[PDB]
């Protein structure tokens, strides 16, 4: 069937649409080049719709089969619990979009009257209506990026506040551990950078020869087809579960999840929709366990030997045993054919790769550098030009969420988010005073709020001390680097080291947490290192949770 179907009425914005990065003294410090820097709008939502329209072919095989048993038996051993009205609730992001029957985020948190009894209608609906669709919104998505030698909004697709929290109750818990359960190692979200580096290298090291690839579905939502989310159902359904909550996610898999009308921000009737919603609360998992299902099929009818699967919602990243050079290239050939065959086609064709380092995964890849001890180090980076954007962006315009703030907990150990975030940003919230103001960020697509203070304890708890002493970095990621800076009209690293410099000095004058970040973050700026001991704080963080799962598109909020 046809991914989406549409009416003619224009996907359009409920307020005004910043596209230009503004000219500001603050922004200008860290990127010159600020007509280089853009926010998607809806004015070229027609161009994206364009590419995700289309009829979908789908062939299932016996592997295909064979796969989604294994799968379903490693499923029937999970028992999940279902979410009370509460619990749901306070998972709410505080600016989470209002319900059009009168309430918001707000009201949603603080368990109101009204929230709560309209939440429990939408419940009782869904478990007694089985087939009406839900109605959902539809949006042009505002995302930053640089210009290229651009790139068309993305559409966002969500239903009504209190079917979302409705969401929550029913699957919250399936989609936070079912996930690990079906795919064990293979399932990314569980790991932290550190572990993801850890995994990817240990894999590699494994083999006797290795070969990996990752593989880029074109528009991977829109491939998703109805029979494969009746088949990621399939799945759900082997849980012990709750009367309810079997019944709440029998009803949102038929009237929301494979489909349902699309609405603008105007409330015209815009089309209809046959696969994926970006919004709903089972995109992260189900788009997961589809991927893994087709490719970990594809593997075997491409013939692929010892196919190791390390997969992130829509991303994809395989690593194997060569079987030499013209055998793996036919064979990951066969691998995409089958893919397509699933309804999986590739955007650009993979690759084979021998080395580990030229495998690139969402724009992030593994590197090494070297500790205070001259250790090899490994760590995940990846090329800094859209953080670097949306760092100078965000500087300039309010944001509710801080890209910034998580990439420098996510990419700490790297050469630009140390010499450049860290700089710019503890700079200006010296300048401004705002050290000690919690900020909103997103791991793995979950709202977090953070205390810019704590960096440190936090970074040395998921990367470690070597986070604050790695040195020698590759020739290749240094080059990257420079030759974005020299792009982006960002200073040379040379500035950066200076500005680093004084920013170290005013932390360490203040004292306290303060000077803490000081030592710790900005100890590369110095030639006369200091002594850098574990962080009494560190060991006493509860970051059980940050690395569990992923929620992006799931309206979810961990305090
Ligand atoms: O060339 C390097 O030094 C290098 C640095 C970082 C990475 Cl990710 C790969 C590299 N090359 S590689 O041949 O794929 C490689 C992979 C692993 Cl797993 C280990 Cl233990 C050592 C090397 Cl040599
Ligand atoms: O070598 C160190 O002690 C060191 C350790 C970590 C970091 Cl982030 C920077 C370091 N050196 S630095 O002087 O700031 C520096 C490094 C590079 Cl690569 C480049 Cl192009 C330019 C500069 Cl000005
Ligand atoms: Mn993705
Ligand atoms: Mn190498």
């Amino acid at each position: 069937s046809m991914s989406y179907t549409w009416t003619g009425a224009l996907i359009t914005p409920c307020a005004a649409e910043e596209s230009k990065l503004p000219i500001n003294p603050l922004s200008n410090s860290l990127l010159r080049h600020h007509n280089m820097v853009y926010a998607t709008t809806s004015r070229s939502a027609s161009l994206r719709q364009k590419k995700v329209t289309f009829d979908r072919l789908q062939v299932l095989d016996d592997h295909y089969r064979d796969v989604l048993k294994e799968m379903k038996a490693k499923a029937s051993t999970v028992k999940a619990k279902l979410l009370s009205i509460e619990e749901a609730c306070k998972l709410t992001p505080p600016h989470s979009a209002k319900s059009k029957f009168g309430y918001g985020a707000k009201d949603v948190r603080n368990l109101s009257s009204r929230a709560v009894n309209h939440i429990r209608s939408v419940w009782e609906d869904l478990l007694e209506d089985t087939e009406t669709p839900i109605d959902t919104t539809i949006m042009a998505k505002s995302e930053v990026f640089c210009v290229q030698p651009r790139k068309p909004a993305r559409l966002i697709v969500f239903p009504d506040l209190g079917v979302r929290v409705c969401e929550k109750m029913a699957l919250y818990d399936v989609v936070s551990t079912l996930p690990q359960a079906v795919m064990g190692s293979s399932y990314g979200f569980q790991y932290s950078p550190k572990q993801r580096v850890e995994f990817l290298v240990n894999t590699w090291k494994s083999k006797k020869c290795p070969m990996g690839f990752s593989y880029d579905t074109r528009c991977f939502d829109s491939t998703v087809t109805e029979s494969d989310i009746r088949v990621e159902e399939s799945i759900y359904q082997c849980c012990d579960l709750a009367p309810e909550a079997r019944q709440a996610i029998r009803s949102l898999t038929e009237r929301l999840y494979i489909g349902g009308p699309l609405t603008n921000s105007k409330g015209q009737n815009c089309g209809y929709r046959r696969c994926r919603a970006s919004g709903v609360l089972t995109t992260s998992c189900g788009n997961t366990l589809t991927c893994y299902l087709k490719a970990t099929a594809a593997c075997r009818a491409a013939k692929l030997q010892d196919c190791t699967m390390l997969v992130n919602g829509d991303d994809l990243v395989v690593i194997c045993e060569s079987a030499g050079t013209q055998e793996d290239a036919a064979a990951l050939r066969a691998f995409t054919e089958a893919m397509t065959r699933y309804s999986a086609p590739p955007g650009d064709p993979p690759q084979p790769e021998y080395d580990l380092e030229l495998i690139t995964s969402c724009s992030s890849n593994v590197s090494v550098a070297h500790d205070a001890s001259g250790k090899r180090v490994y760590y995940l980076t990846r090329d800094p030009t859209t953080p670097l954007a949306r760092a100078a962006w965000e500087t300039a315009r309010h944001t509710p969420i801080n890209s910034w703030l998580g990439n420098i907990i996510m990419y700490a150990p790297t050469l630009w988010a140390r010499m450049i975030l860290m700089t710019h940003f503890f700079s200006i919230l010296l300048a401004q005073e705002q050290l000690e103001k919690a900020l909103d960020c997103q791991i793995y697509g979950a709202c977090y709020s953070i205390e810019p203070l704590d960096l440190p304890q936090i970074i040395e708890r998921l990367h470690g001390l070597s986070a604050f002493t790695l040195h020698s970095y590759s020739p290749g990621e240094i080059n990257r680097v420079a030759s974005c800076l020299r792009k982006l009209g960002v200073p040379p690293l040379r500035t950066w080291r200076h500005r680093a410099r004084s920013v170290r000095a005013k932390l360490l004058s203040q004292g306290g947490r303060a000077a803490t970040c000081g030592r710790y973050l900005f100890n590369w700026a110095v030639r006369t290192k200091l002594k850098l001991t574990p962080i009494p704080a560190a060991s006493q963080l509860d970051l059980s949770g940050w690395f569990v799962a992923g929620y992006s598109g799931g309206d979810i909020y961990h305090s």
